[PDB]
């Protein structure tokens, strides 16, 4: 990968934003099936994916381009509708930041410049 | 109208509405043809590009955002309501990937 103007917007203008909102702590970290007690998880959910885990990928230059991030961001709010309950309160969780996401992610800059 | 929406409109649903995994989604789910009596009860916003469409063709948005949180909505109904390994999450992850990549390279200030 690279750095250009869209990751470092990704990183530092919607990743951040994202992080410290309310509702973002379950979203952090991988998903610990065993420490959550859900065994069927890795069964159903076969490309897990986390806040960090994107966060660490923009930290080490690991993303070529913008919509690969975002690809990671949206598997992310995706596996959590799929695996929960419509009912969970992890799904409006989801569903909130996923909101600010594409707020913050249609502010970003137009042509992607290494 | 602003350059977004147009963005939008030309680029973003143009390649959708035409896609091979699009004809699920070009009009409400009906829940009475579909034999699915619980969907209203889970899904309490339905949406559909045959709305959006509509609404992106009659000045509907004020913003590229609004707009965009309506294909949104359109995908995440789908993954709440289905069962995991139904072929229509598929079709739908599918059509999302092309929503993004396109949204990335949408011009970046809404200006009317
Ligand atoms: C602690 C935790 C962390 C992640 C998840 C999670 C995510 C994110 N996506 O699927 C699951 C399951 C669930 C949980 S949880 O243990 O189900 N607790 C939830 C209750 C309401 C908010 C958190
Ligand atoms: C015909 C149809 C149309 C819409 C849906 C649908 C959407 C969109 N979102 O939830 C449901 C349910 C489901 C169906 S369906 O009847 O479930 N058939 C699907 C199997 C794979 C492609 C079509």
């Amino acid at each position: 990968g690279r750095v250009t103007n869209q990751l470092q917007y990704l990183h530092k203008v919607v990743m951040k934003a994202l992080w410290k909102h309310q509702f973002a702590w379950p979203f952090r970290q991988p998903v610990d099936a065993v420490k959550l007690g859900l065994p069927d998880y890795h069964k159903i959910i076969k490309q897990p994916m986390d806040m960090g885990t994107i966060k660490r990928r923009l930290e080490n230059n690991y993303y070529w381009a913008a919509s690969e991030c975002m690809q990671d961001f949206n598997t992310m709010f995706t596996n959590c509708y799929i695996y929960n309950k419509p009912t969970d309160d992890i799904v409006l969780m989801a569903q909130t930041l996923e909101k600010i996401f594409l707020q913050k992610v249609a502010s970003m800059p137009q042509e992607e410049q290494e």
